[PDB]
């Protein structure tokens, strides 16, 4: 089996899996909407009670499977629970990252396309008032993605956008096809420092911004002043737990597969902790310091709230571009910003594609080249639904990317700490640990973490699924049909894997 | 390898593959529209110059592949032409019957649902004038299939319709899962005589029909009086060649796979000829005598033309039901009519599903039970697009079922008689023949048949594809996407097959 070459490379790859667009766009928007500085209360709590515990568990599951030649959950789940239903639940854990890859690489491609456009200065140039600066950037984005101009939910990406998607897939493939140590690890070692450098440069540049409407300080102010009254609200705790889940990429399958290239007794306790901490620093220190402070410096605390409510995507792809178009050196700054996002996405998309690659390798015994190419083929083909059908992305992100991962995380907790055995689980996590998990986490993992996740899944799912099932356009069924198809396809491959195994 | 048990069973199964709804609905409509009695000119010509020749070729290809353990075209094409592109063209020949199965079994289910409804008398009862009798039957059908009432191209089959689809799949599976001799062959031996009996009873009953508007004789009159002027028209020759292709099920893959269970030196010349002749008798004698004569007896030669133009589907599923609702014993007659159609479809759907079954068996070494069940799973799942998306059926029938098969037939001609070798082809067809193919067919096969097909593909494709590509609703892309996906899926399975082979 492939293995990480260095401790540092492992950790930077795992950190790269976690550090994505969310660090710089989602966290700051969720913190601003869910109590500002107060949000660090439920956020730090979620980190300690859900994020850390589940992260170690996923590392443990992957290292465990890896020792037996298995990096994906159909096989691993079955190893933890020798039952046909385990294999099936396991399929769900491979379907998630496949479906996510199918929209995420396209999202990633947009950051590359915008970096290129911003680098060469092929961007809009306004001219006044807020909407007069935003609209040209909204149009710029809408033209790139091909947002429907009419009543058909059909998208039409620009040719440039499509070609950039091809290039982005190519770049992912170039990395992946070199494998774990010479591809992913090697890339992480360049990518994480680059990312760090860009983010710091960005934070500095941002902190200098002054306009008649305000300064970067005003932005930090608005972002971080506590609103302790929002803690009363239950949706703030859901937001925090969800933000932790998303930021650490839990339940998505990448951690498990990456951890499957960690050696049998090689530490995961400290390595996992260190990768999580890197993500948290990039998230709260860097991400907390760029996008919102810029937007508030430029638009002023007067529009802070409306800006936060308009969301992470508008913030990263319309509002900041616009702000860059109005500040000194801003076009080049825009390139730096999108370059940052691109490496942030790229370090995660290689991670999210590796599980399908591992599966084909481990279970169907494809060569790495064939596994990477067929995985790229499936993702590339599939992504055409996402590129051309409006809201397809959203439906995949919901069922696989959201409901899916949280339910799957809960499943991970139960299979590992309850079915496999709480004491076996504990020993599996701690074996070879450079440091040991505090004994108190045994109870957190067995009782607290699953309870938490059970609430996130439940209290929340009641408040989401009915809307998605009832208030959506009929075309959602197209995406549902297709991804259910993908689930059936994976079930079939697992069936073939087990037939191939019985033969040999 | 499985083999047919009896000569008779082989022939009745192959005849059952050919004899379908077309015999009783399409042929009579095409003959009435393309010269009446005159139509037998280009029709008999097509039979001799395209239908017979290509049929023998497909039998020869399947028997040939069968001797080497291969019943489907990815493997067989490669055996005839050891080139990667051969395998790929071969994939197309397995994709066709998979896609066709995916809509055809649903069409079949409708005949079963209507037979049941008509048997128990749960049908509409009009009351006057033509539309006043038809409309309740149009509505009856529209309610069953769930034709869109609004502007969304969404279908909503009745629950009854859906359940009947489940039953129909079950019935197909029950037959298929018993395999070639104990399932398909055994069923053919009951089904073909039953079919013959129903058709004869129907012809007799129909010939007795008298109304103030006319008699069955008037119907035969209108149907068979020649219009030799239409032969001038090129589209009449296309219609005839196409009708022959469709009636004999050529290019669809079922003949090749069925023939793969014929023993290495067991005759195919006379057996193939005999199965074709059975289809022709059922088509021109029986099919020519029922549907149109009934419709004209009842509605009168005054509306003969308009009725023919309204098409085979309206004829079989609306107009005849209605006519049955106005004649003595007509409800029970309606049951007999739909029972006839059901067995006609059922004997063909088992044939069209066998290629995917053979592939999984021959190439992935699945057991017959697993191959049948997974094939049923894929067809069942896939059919939901056909059941719920308006015009999906039509798009599949076009690309796979129409363009597909004719192009594939041409491909068969070229690979066999040109690439494999015209003399090797000839010997392959004739080996073990009870009778020998007339020497003159050597030239027909090498020059005439491919020319014919090249024209059907070309002259016609110019006149069809632009309309389908330009004048269709955007939702066609959903079906295109999906069936291209199916093509990619099959390519992947072939890839796995060849990897499994290299390993063993
Ligand atoms: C290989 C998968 C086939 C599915 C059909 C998708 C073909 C993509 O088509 C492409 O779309 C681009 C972006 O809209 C256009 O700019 C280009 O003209 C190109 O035709
Ligand atoms: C490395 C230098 C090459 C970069 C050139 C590729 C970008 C060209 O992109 C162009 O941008 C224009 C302005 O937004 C658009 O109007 C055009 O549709 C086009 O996509
Ligand atoms: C390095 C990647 C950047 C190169 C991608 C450039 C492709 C965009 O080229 C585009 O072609 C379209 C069709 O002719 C034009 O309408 C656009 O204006 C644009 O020039
Ligand atoms: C993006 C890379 C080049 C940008 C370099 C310009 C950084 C200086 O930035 C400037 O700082 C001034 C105070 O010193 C402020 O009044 C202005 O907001 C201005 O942006
Ligand atoms: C969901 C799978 C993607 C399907 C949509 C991508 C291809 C759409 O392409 C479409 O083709 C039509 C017919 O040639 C053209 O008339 C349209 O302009 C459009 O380019
Ligand atoms: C079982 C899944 C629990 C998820 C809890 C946190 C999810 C909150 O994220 C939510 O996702 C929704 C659907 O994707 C979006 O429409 C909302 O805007 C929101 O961001
Ligand atoms: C490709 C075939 C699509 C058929 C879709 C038929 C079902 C239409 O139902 C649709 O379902 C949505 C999602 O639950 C709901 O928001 C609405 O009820 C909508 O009408
Ligand atoms: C197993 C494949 C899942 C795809 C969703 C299709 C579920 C079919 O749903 C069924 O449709 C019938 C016919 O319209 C309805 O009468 C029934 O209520 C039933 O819900
Ligand atoms: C073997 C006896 C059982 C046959 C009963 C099943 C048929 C019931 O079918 C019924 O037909 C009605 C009249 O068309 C419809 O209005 C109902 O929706 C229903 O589908
Ligand atoms: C042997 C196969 C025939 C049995 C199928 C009968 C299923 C149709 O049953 C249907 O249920 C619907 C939902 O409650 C009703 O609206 C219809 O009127 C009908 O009764
Ligand atoms: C469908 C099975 C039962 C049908 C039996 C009735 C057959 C007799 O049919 C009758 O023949 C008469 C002349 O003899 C005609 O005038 C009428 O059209 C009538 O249909
Ligand atoms: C192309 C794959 C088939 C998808 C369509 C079959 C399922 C459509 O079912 C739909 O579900 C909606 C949400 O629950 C309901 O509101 C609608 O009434 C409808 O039944
Ligand atoms: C390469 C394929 C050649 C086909 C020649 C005969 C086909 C004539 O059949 C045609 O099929 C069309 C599309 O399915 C239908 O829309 C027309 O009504 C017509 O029946
Ligand atoms: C599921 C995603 C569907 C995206 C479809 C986008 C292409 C829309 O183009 C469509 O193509 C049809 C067939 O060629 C043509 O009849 C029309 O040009 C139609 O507009
Ligand atoms: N961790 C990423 C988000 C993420 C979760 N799961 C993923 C899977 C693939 C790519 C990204 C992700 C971020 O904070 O931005
Ligand atoms: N219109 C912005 C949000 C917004 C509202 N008011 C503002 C004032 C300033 C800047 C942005 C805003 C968007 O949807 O993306
Ligand atoms: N659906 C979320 C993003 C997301 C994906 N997976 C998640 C898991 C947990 C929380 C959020 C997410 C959004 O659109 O904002
Ligand atoms: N568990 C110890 C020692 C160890 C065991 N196997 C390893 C493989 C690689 C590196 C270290 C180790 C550690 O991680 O440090
Ligand atoms: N031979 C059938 C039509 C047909 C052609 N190919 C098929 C494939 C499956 C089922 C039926 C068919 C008929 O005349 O009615
Ligand atoms: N309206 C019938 C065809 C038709 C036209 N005129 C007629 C007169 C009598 C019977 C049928 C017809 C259909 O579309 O199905
Ligand atoms: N598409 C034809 C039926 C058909 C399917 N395959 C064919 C091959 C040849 C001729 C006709 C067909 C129709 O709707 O009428
Ligand atoms: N070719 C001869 C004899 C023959 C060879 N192999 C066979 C297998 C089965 C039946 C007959 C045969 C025939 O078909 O009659
Ligand atoms: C697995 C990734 C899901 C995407 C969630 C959003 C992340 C924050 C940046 C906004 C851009 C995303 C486009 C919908
Ligand atoms: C392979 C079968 C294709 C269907 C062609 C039509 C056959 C004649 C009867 C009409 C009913 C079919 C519903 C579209
Ligand atoms: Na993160
Ligand atoms: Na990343
Ligand atoms: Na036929
Ligand atoms: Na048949």
């Amino acid at each position: 089996r492939e293995h990480w070459a260095t401790r540092l490379g492992l950790i930077l790859a795992m950190a790269g899996n976690a550090v994505g667009l969310g660090n710089f766009l989602r966290f700051p928007v969720q913190a601003a909407e869910n109590g500002g500085g107060a949000f660090m209360i439920p956020y730090i709590i979620a980190f300690l009670l859900v994020g850390i515990p589940l992260m170690w568990i996923e590392w443990a599951m992957g290292r465990y499977g890896g020792a037996q030649g298995h990096g994906t959950t159909p096989a691993i789940f079955y190893l933890l629970w020798r039952n046909r239903f385990a294999k099936i639940l396991g399929v769900f854990g491979l379907w998630i990252p496949l479906v996510v890859a199918i929209y995420y690489v396209y999202i990633e491609s947009w950051t590359l396309g915008f970096a290129i456009k911003f680098l060469v200065g092929l961007v809009p140039e306004p001219p006044t008032d807020p909407d007069s600066i935003l609209r040209p950037f909204k149009e710029f984005l809408y033209s790139y993605i091909g947002v429907p101009k009419g009543d058909e939910p059909i998208l039409k990406p620009s040719l440039f956008a499509y070609i950039v998607f091809l290039i982005t897939m190519f770049i992912n493939v170039s990395i992946l096809i070199r494998g774990i140590s010479k591809g992913i690890e090697r890339f992480a070692k360049i990518a994480m420092p680059t990312l760090f450098i860009l983010a710091v440069f960005l934070v500095i540049r941002v902190f200098l911004l002054e306009t008649p409407n305000g300064t970067a300080a005003d932005g930090l102010n608005f972002l971080w002043t506590p609103d302790f009254e929002k803690l009363k609200d239950p949706g703030v705790w859901i937001a925090a737990v969800g933000q932790i889940f998303f930021t650490l990429s839990l339940g998505f399958g990448a951690i498990i597969t990456y951890a499957s290239y960690v050696r049998k007794d090689q530490d995961i306790v400290l390595s996992g902790l260190t990768a999580a901490t890197l993500n948290e620093k990039a998230e709260v220190i860097l991400g907390g310091s760029i996008s919102i402070p810029a937007a508030v410096a430029f638009f002023g605390v007067a529009n802070a709230v409306a800006i936060a409510k308009a969301g992470a995507f508008n913030l990263g792809f319309i509002t900041l571009p616009a702000i860059f178009s109005q500040t000194a050196g801003g076009t080049f700054l825009g390139f730096l910003w999108f370059f940052l996002l691109f490496f942030a996405g790229l370090t995660s998309s290689i991670a999210i594609m590796q599980p399908m690659i591992a599966f084909l390798e481990d279970e169907l015994k494809l060569s790495r080249k064939h596994a990477v190419l067929w995985t790229a083929a499936i993702v590339f083909f599939s992504a055409h639904l996402v590129m051309f059908l409006n809201k397809s992305l959203d439906e995949m992100d919901f069922w696989a990317g959201t409901i899916g991962v949280v339910f799957f995380g809960l499943t991970e907790l139960i299979i590992f700490f309850w079915i496999f055995g709480a004491d076996k689980a504990w020993e599996e996590i701690n074996r070879g640990g450079i440091i040991k998990v505090p004994r108190i986490y045994y109870y957190v993992m067995r009782y607290i973490t699953p309870a938490f996740l059970a609430v996130l899944l439940v209290v929340w799912a009641r408040e989401y699924i009915p809307k998605i099932m009832e208030e959506t356009h009929w075309t959602v069924w197209i995406t549902r049909f297709y991804i259910i198809g993908l689930f059936l396809f994976l079930t079939f491959l697992v069936f073939l894997a087990e037939r191939r195994r019985n033969h040999e």
